[PDB]
């Protein structure tokens, strides 16, 4: 039926500048040599990208999907939801959101300024008075960093970023933010996935696998999911959110979101020309998240039940997907799973890759992340959260005139505190460039899901215990993958082995404790590993202190 966009063929320009790589890089040039390897995408790739995010969809429904819808609506029965005050809203901008058109930005906003504070009013009014007109949506290339993979043709094409005017986004907020922090949990229960520390994430894929007798899992993400959302899963996703307790001036509002936003709208580049028309999701509304994860819970949810996948249990995070479910041995297994795609592929959401069902944890990954196990000094099976590390190390190597890596180093080890590459690589990396700087102490920023949080650096041992608990200094044996592709990242990046980062390891744990106070805590915890005999470590009084609740949630 419809095709996801259409182009006049403008550029795809550029937001600003496009920052470049340095000679030299010289907070990362001790930690991998290749900083060739490390790239940005960029508006230049947009066209690329513009072109394998363009197709026709069509969309064939059926009697798994209704039933599913139904009992997905009936939970969002049970929601009440209340308008955000146009305030409220406001001060949820950003602090550095993309301006408005309207000469005024995300400082104004937040300050509550009077001049932005009308035209906000005078968009709300428009939005209820005329339910129809398109809403201008500015499409930009996305710039981030990755590692090239000369397998996968270099470097990736730079992903497609559309999002309305800055005094739109505010009264999204003012209709939608509230559903945005209930409906998620209320149609999908404890499916929904980010409202999971990473080792709460692990507890459950645990608690899932368990509970079968005889265990199979499969993951699951959609090729291109922004440009697979069809108009009429948009619209259909406004009467899951219309099923709600809602206030008559909030529906109204939602209902003249989908019909100028949502369900789509010309797209202008940068320069002010119109690039094309957009027939399918916008990634950069606030819908984005809730809208994929909600659409794709459902497809995938109906997917199963056309599959006969039995007894299933659901990880939904976006448009990846996890699925412990009951065997059927190995035979049925595998024709099920190509039920399930083929029904995907007719719901408008192909997969890139075709799922495959697996029997052993590990070699399940979703989210960019697996599952895995290593001893400790107990001989006692500990299962943690992983990854390949490739993209976080090119990413720790990111240095340009405007973007310091550091941030990013602090968020991998935060969340990948117990993997061997955070632990041997990062946690040295982190503290021997901190202590050369003399900048052990001051504070440092942690994103997550948009918000950011202060973090101490000589904090790290009693926040990794409250997140992760006290095996994560303990990690004895790690697995053979994880060995593997750890050793096979260090090379790729021209880093130095896991044996050298001992030695360095060694000393950084010497100045720590050597500083004494916080300082030595971080050395003989973060590095106890790095030492011929362990100090045995005991409970942090610090963390039992700690609310790190909201980190990993919405
Ligand atoms: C609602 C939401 C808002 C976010 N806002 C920001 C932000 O403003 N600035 C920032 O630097 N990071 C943002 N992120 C990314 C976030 O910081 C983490 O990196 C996120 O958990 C992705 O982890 P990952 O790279 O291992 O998952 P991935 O390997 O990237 O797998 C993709 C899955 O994670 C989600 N995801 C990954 N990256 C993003 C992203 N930029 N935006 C939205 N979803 C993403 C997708 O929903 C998808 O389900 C956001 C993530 C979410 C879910
Ligand atoms: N930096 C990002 C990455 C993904 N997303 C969204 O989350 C979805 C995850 O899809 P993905 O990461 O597997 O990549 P695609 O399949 O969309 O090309 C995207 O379609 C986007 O809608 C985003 O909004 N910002
Ligand atoms: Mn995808
Ligand atoms: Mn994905």
């Amino acid at each position: 039926s419809s095709m996801s966009y259409s182009w006049t063929g403008a550029l795809i320009t550029p937001c600003g500048p496009e920052e470049e790589k340095l000679p030299i890089n010289p907070l990362s040039n001790s930690l991998l040599r290749y900083h060739n390897k490390v790239y940005c995408t960029t508006s230049k790739s947009a066209s690329q990208r513009a072109k394998k995010v363009t197709f026709d969809r069509t969309q064939v429904l059926d009697a798994h999907y209704d039933s599913v819808l139904k009992d997905i609506k009936l939970a969002a029965s049970k929601v009440s939801a209340r308008l955000l005050t146009l305030q409220q809203a406001c001060q949820l901008t950003p602090p550095h959101s993309a301006r408005s058109k309207y000469g005024f930005g995300a400082k104004e906003v937040r300050s509550l300024s009077g001049r932005a504070v009308n035209h906000i009013k005078s968009v709300w009014k428009d939005l209820l008075e005329d339910p129809q007109t398109p809403i201008p949506t500015t499409i930009m290339a996305k710039n981030e960093v990755f590692c090239v993979d000369p397998a996968k043709g270099g470097k990736k094409p730079a992903r497609l970023i559309v999002y309305p005017d800055l005094g739109v986004r505010v009264c999204e907020k003012m209709a939608l933010y509230d559903i945005t922090q209930k409906l998620p949990q209320a149609v999908m229960g404890a499916s929904y996935g980010f409202q999971y520390s990473p080792a709460q994430r692990v507890e459950y894929l645990l608690k899932a696998w368990a509970e079968k007798k005889d265990p199979m899992g499969f993951s699951y993400d959609t090729r291109h999911f922004d440009s697979t959302v069809t108009e009429r899963d948009i619209r259909t996703e406004e009467s899951i959110y219309q099923a709600c307790s809602l206030p008559e001036e909030a529906r109204t509002a939602i209902h003249s979101l989908t019909e100028r936003l949502y369900v789509g709208g010309p797209m202008f580049n940068s320069k002010g020309q119109t690039c094309g028309y957009r027939r399918c999701r916008a990634s950069g509304v606030l819908t984005t998240s809730m809208g994929n994860t909600i659409t794709c819970y459902v497809k995938a949810l109906a997917a199963c039940k056309a599959a006969g996948i039995v007894a299933p249990t659901m990880l939904v995070c976006g448009d990846d997907l996890i699925v412990i479910s009951e065997s059927q041995g190995t035979e049925e297994d595998e024709r099920n799973l190509r039920a399930f795609t083929e029904a995907m592929t007719r719901y408008s959401a192909p997969p890139g890759d075709p799922p495959r069902p697996e029997y052993d944890l590990e070699l399940i990954t979703s989210c960019s992340s697996n599952v895995s196990v290593a001893l400790g000094p107990r001989g006692r099976r500990r299962y943690y959260l992983t990854r390949d590390p490739t993209t976080p190390l090119a990413r720790a190597a990111w240095e340009t005139v405007r973007h310091s890596p550091i941030n990013s180093w602090l968020g991998n080890i935060i969340q990948y505190a117990p993997t061997i590459w955070v632990r041997m690589v990062l946690m040295t990396h982190f503290f021997s460039i901190l202590m050369v700087q003399d900048t052990l102490d001051q504070n440092l920023n942690f994103e997550m899901y948009g918000s950011v949080y202060s973090v101490n650096p000589l904090d790290l041992p009693a926040i990794i215990e409250r997140l992760h608990g006290l095996d994560a200094f303990s990690m004895h044996t790690y697995s053979h993958h994880e060995l593997t592709r750890v050793a096979s990242a260090l090379r790729k990046l021209g880093a130095p082995p896991l044996r050298v980062w001992k030695s360095r390891a060694r000393a950084v744990r010497a100045s720590l404790i050597s500083r004494g106070g916080k300082a030595a805590v971080c050395g003989r915890y973060l590095f106890n590993w790095a030492v011929k005999t362990k100090l045995k470590l005991t409970p942090l009084p610090e963390a039992r202190l700690l609310d790190l609740s909201s980190w990993f949630t919405v």
